[PDB]
């Protein structure tokens, strides 16, 4: 790395690993579109295994910006429209709150409340349907964004339907592959397992559990290249030589809703730049990322805007990850931990280092 990206990227992350006492990170800093790369510390603790440039992390939520990026994909194609109805899909759930809540709402978080997370206890076919044919909205469609693992994730089941294959399937066949990422996994074989951090959550050694959706929602294990191939691909979609996908991620980074200074996109969320680094970094706390938030619609959708911070943090029980990117200035990071530490540590961390080589 140029000695400029050394500098600051030494001065920042030093000091949050100790203060936030993360065993395990790694980093990678897209700079005039090339990647470089940095670890610290342990992927196992207990077997002193270093962090690698092959360490699989769990990215958490920043997993949505791959559902995003696949629905954007399936839209392209011709297979779904964000304008169709929930129930085009899913023709078992005829309950009547569901009229008039559409593909949109569902991948934007506009449903009218659908939950933070689909609940444990919710594990088969039958008590999934159960759940969302039961559940009853707080507000009317198209009103509040309130975030949601259960909004997201069903948008995700349910845009890979007529294609035919699994969501694994189709973002192995559609996204993964097309852009070589072939270390990022929704599950991983049991050949890459020693490569698979451990996430540490009061000294344990942990990780993500099944539950209904999670491969859409939160599911998503990737290494600190494939985390900036994926950062070269999104601030860059034109070089994608596959049209469908070329066009998905523009559909992603497209701005459906405002709430306050950001926009919604798919599983991204996007700020004009420059950005007021306050209102991203407080903004990032669960405390206001997490509540009830009035939308205007953007009618129709601004298309993908290169002076954008476009962003996504993730968490896990035990770990903690960010991305963001600039696409006018070429200008991305990765930012991968074993630790689930607050988000606002990581959105200042990951500003300092940008704004440094803006
Ligand atoms: C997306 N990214 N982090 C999170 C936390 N949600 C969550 O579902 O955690 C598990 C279930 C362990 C993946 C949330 C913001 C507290 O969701």
């Amino acid at each position: 790395a140029p000695q400029q990206i050394n500098d600051i990227v030494h001065r920042t992350i030093t000091p949050l690993i100790e203060q936030q006492k993360i065993p395990g990170m790694a980093v990678a800093v897209i700079y005039q579109g090339k990647p470089y790369y940095f670890t610290w510390g342990y992927a196992d603790i207990a077997k002193k295994q270093p962090v690698t440039q092959q360490t699989l992390f769990e990215l958490g939520s920043v997993s949505k910006t791959f559902t995003g990026v696949l629905g954007g994909d399936a839209i392209a194609r011709g297979e779904i429209k964000l304008s169709d109805p929930t129930t085009k899909y899913w023709p078992e759930l005829t309950a009547k709150q569901w009229n008039g809540i559409t593909l949109l709402h569902l991948a934007t978080y506009t449903a009218g409340g659908l939950p933070l997370q689909v609940p444990d206890e919710v594990k088969s076919s039958s008590d999934l349907l159960r759940f969302y044919q039961n559940w009853q909205p707080a507000w009317a469609p198209g009103t509040q964004r309130l975030y949601a693992n259960s909004s997201i994730g069903l948008f995700g089941a349910l845009a890979v339907k007529p294609s035919g294959l699994s969501f694994e399937q189709a973002m192995q066949t559609r996204v993964f592959q097309p852009l070589k990422l072939n270390h990022t996994w929704i599950n991983v074989p049991p050949a890459e397992e020693k490569n698979y951090a451990w996430g540490y959550r009061e000294g344990k050694a942990v990780h993500v559990s099944p539950g209904a959706l999670d491969a859409e929602a939160y599911g998503v294990k990737s290494t600190i290249e494939d985390m900036a191939r994926w950062v070269q691909s999104n601030l860059k979609p034109l070089d994608i030589n596959e049209k469908t996908l070329q066009q998905g991620i523009q559909l992603a980074q497209s701005r459906y809703w405002q709430t306050g200074d950001m926009y919604q996109g798919l599983g991204w969320e996007m700020l004009d730049w420059p950005v007021n680094p306050d209102s991203i970094i407080n903004g990032s706390d669960n405390k206001i990322a997490l509540a009830a938030r009035p939308v205007k619609a953007i009618t129709p959708p601004t298309p993908a805007v290169r002076a954008s911070w476009v962003h996504k943090t993730g968490a896990t029980g035990g770990f903690g990850s960010y991305v963001a990117f600039i696409p006018e200035k070429e200008l991305g990071i990765v930012m991968l931990a074993n630790k689930n530490y607050p988000n606002p540590a990581r959105v200042d961390a990951a500003w300092q280092i940008l704004n440094a080589l803006q």
